[PDB]
């Protein structure tokens, strides 16, 4: 129910948290500023935070034209990050061996959601009793995150953490079903939504409300230089605030 | 701009405060609908939200039929006087045959056009003649881009004192999904965008309800029971403390 | 065991022969009736394949109040009656309001429920009052197995002439998909089964699903329009498919 | 329109449909000789190009313990008793990277998953072994989208690509199949083949028939001996298919 990362505590009872940073490590100058931007503002309003960030962008298009820095040199600008601002980190990985070393840095290692069904990955993860975040395929229903959960318990690691992405909607579009954020938290597990990965910033910020309406533990963004993050995060505070102290 | 509709001393629109249309699916009884409607006005005079009450006079789209339908025009818009004249306050009914169109907007300040009924030409005409409130049900199988169509046909048959209604969308079979985003699509033809919560589908009624006024929502749509109707308190105080919330934005 | 529906001189039953419902959209005049009709009558007489004129006396649906609607009942009933004096074929047109039903089913041999108007209860049973054949429209957000309750009303109501019609089921947005799976479900039911090839859209394309649509073992199909090539491959494949035993 | 050639096997949107059939998983050396052996049987006295289907690993499940299959290595023993004993060629799914190669060796025909059809690295992994690429499409993909994941095989080296129908996603745990996407997907002129198996009773018959008048290269089966379609039935059924195949065929 509640998942201790250094000292930040994530549970859907709790205030949410912030899952934030970028798409993927571009360059180490760039990891540092977005990072130093989301911790002064999140620092400010006194929300819980953690960096985000891909080292790997499996999904692309050409042999080798940027997935981004590698898993060496990814997993030293986390270090770098983990030095300056204290702050826990999260970035997923794709091939069962890398979640050992990664599992060392990394506070938080993700599953990706087409990935997420692998059982060898799943297990490779799981072994590192590092915090697992599931993401939610876009083709599976919210019954379906059970039996993922599972192998994860199997494997003994039962820190978890379920991060919605919406779901299949006909072609090429994306519906995010509220319903499912209840149905999965009968599973007693921290739930996420992933606000930029689920579809102009007014879609965002709706979405993000919306989202935060059905009291959650925490949040995704991939934002970059935004620098209009404190009038966002604060109205979400604020709301997360009313919808957390209700019966 | 933003637009805003008036009715009986009602302000009704996506900037203001949310506005109930709640009520019973359908009336069953003349005193069953009393009833429900001092509960409702109960609260709702309690929590300071403009409460329209909210009944239908015919169930036609059945299931079967030899089924309850209800108490039919003439004896249904009775209970509506009754109601009207007792607590003081506007009804709103679906009417489904184009000559019922006009009777109906005598007595309801509000009519409502049925989801499946929303595409055809001679009752959206027959609702327009009546100078009266007009609240456009979405289908689940239409896109809240296609609601603009909808909005043309009426305010060129000469009303342009609309509301449109999200009550799901098609989501494989026998299964709806709300789309949060429709809200924001619909918003931008201005009008007045509510939200049916009921007929989107207990305690999942909460959560949608809650999802759904973060959107900043001109009102919610709403059906209660003695057989639920009494845990309505509880539930509204929570929609308007965040409805508060969610208005007060910049 | 499965019905056959009996309308004139014709048979049509999921095991006997396709039957073409051809013809237009809207009846636009009466000497444009008469011409599409000839070009039906001699190109399904020419193959074997049992024809019925279809069109409607009424478009209800036409986006703007003042866009052509069609000749309305009377005028649009004096056509009908000159198209089965001349062309002795019968005829398919569908009915929006109770009170058509009767005028419309004293010269139309079949009669069509619209889909949304669908499960309106007054009109379903006005139109099985007239002992005319009703053509069930299924709604493209009605699951296959939903047709029973149409069916039922009609039954009740003193009809059992039915005939349900697929038209594609709601996919996303705007999009329409055909599940070819549908028509072994309504098939079940035992009333005729047909499909609705044009309004299947929104090419080639319409003659694929066609195609397809045949493969599945069907009453006939809905068509408005070489239309000799169309359905002479049709004709071929109806053939062998229906000649096919059981597996 | 391409055609795809393997051993004397001719595979095409325009020619004669090739089975590509099998079973789900090699649940041991005996069951998939006997699977194998049935599927040759009857695609000789039918006379259709056949090629053996079957999965060395079943990568996901449900839960960790017990049955995934045979293994890489082992499982390649089956394989090469298979092509030995019976001169048919085989397909497979490859998982990892690492196995595009080690597997091209042994099997004629790979299978990039439907889920792993995205990530790049075992996309350009499968590319190089330059044997048959059968792409899976997801079902959550459309069909427009499967020239994005051709590019990326083309431009790395191999243009032997064959497209695959699963069906697409439907609301929650359930799925349709599109008949329009065939037409879609022919129009990058790679064939296109239809996995009725996968695309949900006697309802597979149904698809087959249905998939098979749209004019495909092809299409996948599974049966079994004893489930837990079956093994014995396959000639009046694959009959059936054959004479729609001929007659679809046909047409001008």
């Amino acid at each position: 129910k509640i998942v201790r990362v250094g000292d930040i505590q994530i549970g859907n009872d709790l205030p949410f948290v912030l899952f934030g940073g970028m798409n993927v490590l571009e360059s180490r100058d760039l990891a540092m500023q977005v990072c130093e931007e989301y911790v002064r503002v999140t620092e400010k309003l006194g929300i819980p935070y953690v960096f985000k960030a891909s080292f790997d962008k499996a999904n692309r298009s050409s042999i080798h034209s940027f997935r981004g820095p590698g898993l060496e040199e990814g997993m030293k600008i986390f270090e770098e990050i983990k030095k300056t601002f204290k702050v826990p980190v999260i970035t997923d990985v794709h091939e069962p061996f890398q979640a050992q070393p990664v599992a060392e840095v990394c506070d938080i290692i993700q599953l990706p959601a087409f990935l997420s069904r692998q059982t060898d990955l799943v297990v490779a993860m799981a072994r590192t009793n590092a915090v697992i975040n599931i993401k939610k395929a876009q083709f599976l229903a919210p019954q379906e995150m059970k039996h993922i959960l599972t192998k994860c318990e199997e494997a003994g690691n039962d820190r978890l953490i379920l991060c919605e992405r919406g779901s299949s909607f006909g072609y090429n579009n994306l519906v995010v079903d509220m319903l499912g954020f209840g149905i999965m938290k009968q599973f007693e597990y921290p739930v996420f939504f992933d606000v930029t990965h689920a579809l102009r910033r007014a879609q965002v910020t709706d979405l993000a409300k919306a989202g935060l309406s059905q009291k959650l533990a925490g949040l995704f963004l991939e934002a970059h230089p935004l620098n209009k993050l404190e009038a966002f995060l604060s109205q979400l505070k604020q709301l997360d605030e009313l919808i957390k102290s209700f019966p």
